[PDB]
């Protein structure tokens, strides 16, 4: 709830773990301005602390400032944070701001690292066909189905891929079981009148 980290701070002035600790305490609570506030105070004493990095950028992203968001994920990564969800937030968030080409690592990482991470899969999946690399999205896809099948997404972004491999047989299947999965799917319709 509270107190604790608070007194933690207290004649702890210099170390910056305890102004993390009650960041992260304000974010859960609905109080992100002044999570930030306490973040820039942990990087003003430790401009390497990862974690203060990361717990900004989180804000940043529940505020849609996905541009700070990228910088901010971008120098927890620089500061030494590498993990899963990181790797996945900066992916994420390079998708929000255009530029693939950019996302494509770390989101491939992500699967790496977590191989049933369903979601990551799903980004890394339309970030590769977006790229041109085609089969693997495809890939990605298939696995997606795998793993979740009520993923009808997944299934509608693979007759996506196909058509772009001029094949309107696979294509149009793909696409069947997106509609299939969800009636009111008005992409895969959209998509399938043509």
């Amino acid at each position: 709830a509270a107190e604790a980290f608070t007194k933690a701070i207290e004649e702890n002035k210099e170390d910056a773990i305890p102004y993390i600790n009650f960041a992260n305490l304000l974010s859960s609570v609905n109080e992100l301005e002044r999570a930030l506030a306490f973040y820039d105070k942990a990087l003003e004493l430790d401009s390497s602390a990862a974690t203060a990095y990361y717990g900004a950028g989180n804000v940043y992203v529940v505020k849609e400032m996905y541009k700070e968001a990228k910088d901010m994920f971008e120098k927890a990564l620089r500061a030494g944070m590498e993990n899963g969800d990181l790797f996945y937030m900066l992916g994420t968030v390079l998708v929000k701001l255009e530029q693939p080409k950019l996302a494509l690592p770390y989101l491939q990482r992500a699967v790496e690292l977590n191989e049933n991470d369903t979601e990551a899969r799903f980004q890394f999946g339309m970030c590769l066909a977006n790229e041109g690399m085609l089969d693997e999205a495809l890939s990605q896809f298939a696995a997606v189905t795998e793993q979740d099948p009520g993923h009808a997404d997944a299934f509608y972004n693979a007759g996506v891929t196909y058509a772009y491999k001029e094949n309107r047989e696979k294509a149009l299947e793909m696409l069947d079981k997106a509609i299939d999965i969800q009636p009111d799917h008005m992409l895969a319709l959209h998509a399938k009148k043509l």
